[PDB]
């Protein structure tokens, strides 16, 4: 069967409700570990557009699978970056930037073996954004669709490298490889945050978010793990991903982020926002901080607003205020299974409602 | 059937070789005028991108169709030109800018009428590079499989103009309209020509390209309109062609460009280039300035290169010579019956071929 979405959230025809949806169909649900060939084409890449898939490709590949990842690169223009490449290439992945005055601007992904061909093809880079807010358009063919129609990876690819293209082929690459020059360091960012970044993460909370904080002073209650639950698809939001659990874990992808806890008038330098790859794809934030202070219950929503790359502030809004009523209808998605709502808004706009400056 | 391209000549499944071959398909071939809906939904979108296409708007309009348009705005990104934007609504489009932070990315186009819906779903913009040289996917699915997988344009519409998106209908728009800051001016450009700009186009001339340069002098041999006829899909090569014909012999978009004739050291400062939208949709340049002066005969080459946005330079590569030998296989592209071929060459590489330095 065939499906379309466009996301975030907006009109799908099936299950798959945007392009991560189409790659879980066409990498995971319906996807034998080993068989075959995955590929991936994409103009632009960045580390956390591939965080939801890196431990799908390398069971692929430990299972005699191949991966092919054709990425687009400059000197001049920031596309796919060092981070990305990295981590494909550790995996196993093989990976050819192409460099082209006018670019590799395609986004198609799928997979080849005995059976046949699954092609999504999408308006959504392998970036953050294209898998998270950005408005993108995916269509998954399935095999009798693409059979039907004379579709062919291999076909595909082979005249993708028989154009007179510059072409960096960076499996095996080395420290003087010079694909390296064709890709951009995440590291470097401008010295303020970009306008497009200045928004604010909406959330509703509930018993897991909130028992261990409003647990009194040093019981038991309180004690454990201590989060808020924030939705699967926040890849944009947050810096690379980079920070990983150690060998013998569940497999997580998190970074290190300043959190200004207004409410208590505290910055945590060392909050962690965590990527949990191979349980439920959940996004965490390490709010241990919070730990027995009350600041928040059931029903309360967190605002956490970014104001620089690794700059968060985070404020309770509680329920039956004027300020939580007006950012409750801003929460419009569903995460999980009791009720728990996300969604986001301009620093502006959170801003003018609470009476605060950005 | 469905149909899947990479483009430029890349691969092809079918009959179509790109974008261009998608959009007449669905919305000229596989069209009657006036029946139901033409849709274009794309984040970016400039003058170049849609001249293939406006009489086709146009004349489905006049007869009692509607086309819907939404693009992507910004105020401080190159989107969507103002210049692209006016000429759709000119026409009648309803035009649609949505302004939000995570920006419209998507790329999707096609009709619904009496027969079904019909989708194109392509990494290609509305622009002329989305329509030309970038490595653009796309894909074309029929009235059966749209019906099949459940597809509508109007439930997709529906659920876009209903996400409480800052969304900006353009129709009948005071210029007050915050809409017009969400554009951007096609006519500003870089102080220096982008080095991704900075190409030159190679074309075989035949008998009608020079008969009228090899005439003798004063003679009506040498009369009447003189054009070389370049390409058939250079959108991007050219500045925004808004010159217009009123209806013409047929409907036709120009541009004056500077042009550099090197052979007879003379610089036409209104040189015409003019695509032309009603016939074979092809661009031709005015080489009027060359009529009797016997430069150019058939098989030798032509080679126009870019040197700033509208700045050109023309020589004539002769048959038999070095440089003749080396660029002839640039020029790989067939146009029209007669054997006319073309390509493009970076003026990097052109400059080596020739002894030029650019």
């Amino acid at each position: 069967m065939n499906f379309f979405s466009l996301h975030p959230n907006v009109y799908a025809t099936g299950r798959p409700k945007g392009l991560i949806g189409m790659l879980e169909n066409v990498w995971v649900s319906n996807h034998t570990p080993g068989e075959g060939t995955l590929y991936l084409i994409s103009g632009f890449s960045n580390y956390n557009g591939g965080v939801r898939f890196y431990e799908t490709f390398t069971e692929h590949i430990n299972q005699g699978g191949r991966v092919i990842a054709i990425l687009g690169g400059s000197t001049s223009q920031r596309l796919s970056s060092r981070q990305v490449v990295e981590e494909l290439l550790n995996r196993g992945v093989e990976v050819h930037i192409i460099n082209r005055k006018r670019i590799l601007h395609a986004k198609l992904y799928g997979t080849s073996n005995n059976l046949g061909e699954s092609l999504v093809v999408s308006s959504g880079n392998f970036t953050g954004p294209g898998m998270s807010q950005n408005i993108e358009a995916s269509l998954l063919l399935d095999n009798n669709t693409t059979q039907s129609m004379g579709f062919s990876w291999n076909d595909m690819i082979s005249e993708m490298l028989n154009q007179n293209w510059h072409i960096h082929n960076m499996t095996n690459a080395t420290d003087a490889s010079p694909g390296w020059n064709l890709l951009y360091d995440e590291r470097t960012t401008n010295l303020t945050l970009d306008e497009t970044e200045r928004v604010t993460l909406i959330v509703t909370l509930g018993h897991a978010d909130t028992a261990r904080i409003q647990a009194a002073p040093g019981t038991t209650a309180g004690q454990g793990t201590q989060y808020f639950w924030l939705s699967k698809d926040s890849y944009d939001f947050f810096p690379p991903l980079t920070i990983r659990n150690r060998r013998g874990t569940k497999a997580t992808y998190s970074s290190l982020i300043n959190m200004n806890y207004i409410d208590i008038n505290y910055t945590d330098t060392q909050c962690r926002v965590t990527f949990e790859a191979e349980n439920n794809f959940d996004f965490r934030l390490g709010t241990g901080k919070l730990r027995y202070t009350g600041v928040a219950k059931s029903n309360d929503i967190a605002a956490i607003t970014r104001v620089g790359d690794s700059d968060y502030e985070l404020r309770i809004i509680k329920q039956g205020t004027p300020e939580h009523s007006q950012l409750d209808p801003y929460a419009v998605s569903f995460i999980g299974n009791r009720g728990k709502r996300f969604g986001y808004i301009s620093n502006e706009e959170f801003g003018r409602i609470i009476g605060v400056t950005f």
